[PDB]
């Protein structure tokens, strides 16, 4: 890929994360914390599970950013409407407004309907997520492997405003901790 040119600076949304989250000073990290996070309730957050949005919305043009996952054993990474459910049980699909790819259970899956295998030769570290609004495309580049293609949605119907979309995963096995991280331009 030659996309680094489109990069924009993401910064997370806190009125959109779950009470559990732990977002940085400077809004480029979060993760799971040990407990409620003492904030109020908010019709925003996501309550099921560990997610939270970027406080930026796109509805035009070419956008590029890259997120750390080194460490973590489970995750969800790409974007979502700015529409989608935030309460109760759902699944990451694009009828449901997400383009999503995830790491569980040692395999990496696209998050459509069912969800679609991927092929991954050497274990990302960092991803990179390239949305173009006017194609109807967002593309998964692994950074670690020299920006290699990891999944591409075609003929996406985005039907509003795009955030980008995070889930740190839960830490039943104590190895998921770690934080996801906008990395830098
Ligand atoms: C009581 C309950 O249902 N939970 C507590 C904890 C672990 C599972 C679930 C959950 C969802 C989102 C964030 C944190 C949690």
């Amino acid at each position: 890929h030659h996309h680094h040119h489109h990069m924009v600076h993401i910064t997370l949304d806190r009125n959109t994360a779950n009470s559990w989250l732990i977002i940085s000073k400077d809004r480029r990290q979060v993760r799971m914390g040990d407990t409620h996070q003492n904030v109020s309730d908010n019709k925003e957050r996501f309550s099921n599970y560990p997610m939270v949005l970027g406080a930026q919305r796109f509805s035009s043009g070419k956008m590029y950013w890259e997120v750390d996952v080194t460490q973590k054993e489970a995750w969800d990474l790409g974007v979502c409407r700015d529409s989608v459910q935030r309460k109760g049980q759902f699944s990451l699909s694009p009828e449901n407004g997400f383009w999503t790819i995830w790491l569980w259970q040692d395999s990496y899956e696209a998050g459509t309907s069912p969800q679609t295998t991927l092929h991954i030769q050497v274990p990302p570290c960092q991803i990179g997520i390239f949305v173009d609004y006017e194609a109807g495309v967002v593309s998964f580049y692994n950074i670690t492997d020299h920006g290699s293609l990891i999944y591409t949605f075609s003929e996406c119907v985005f039907a509003g405003p795009l955030r980008p979309f995070f889930n740190v995963g839960f830490n039943y096995s104590g190895g998921n901790a770690a934080p996801l991280k906008l990395c830098p331009l």
